[PDB]
């Protein structure tokens, strides 16, 4: 499968990030078994990427594209759409199913 978005708090329901822009997000990943690897808010610092220049994975760039500002959502990857078969050593299995609560703060 791709990526589902499920809303968790809505934005403004109007304003969707376009190619070329800065996604201002904080998020946090977990395993599909719900161990977190990886969180911006445990940094205390928003995550920026340009949408559409793959800085993210597949399920990020689709994924955050069909968020309004200022929405929170649960993105669920499948592992195509994420690190894939390999993985990442130690932090991310082979084959895994990846949940991003993510927060669309702001696009520059």
């Amino acid at each position: 499968m791709g990526v589902q978005v499920e809303t968790i708090s809505p934005g403004d329901g109007r304003t969707f990030p376009k190619r070329g822009q800065t996604c201002v997000v904080h998020y946090t990943g977990m395993l599909e078994d719900g161990k977190k690897f990886d969180s911006s808010r445990d940094r205390n610092k928003p995550f920026k990427f340009m949408l559409g220049k793959q800085e993210v994975i597949r399920g990020w760039e689709e994924g955050v594209a069909q968020m309004s500002v200022g929405q929170r959502a649960k993105l669920t990857i499948s592992p195509d759409y994420a690190y894939g078969a390999t993985g990442h050593p130690g932090i991310i299995p082979p084959h895994a199913t990846l949940v991003f609560d993510v927060e669309l703060l702001k696009l520059e």
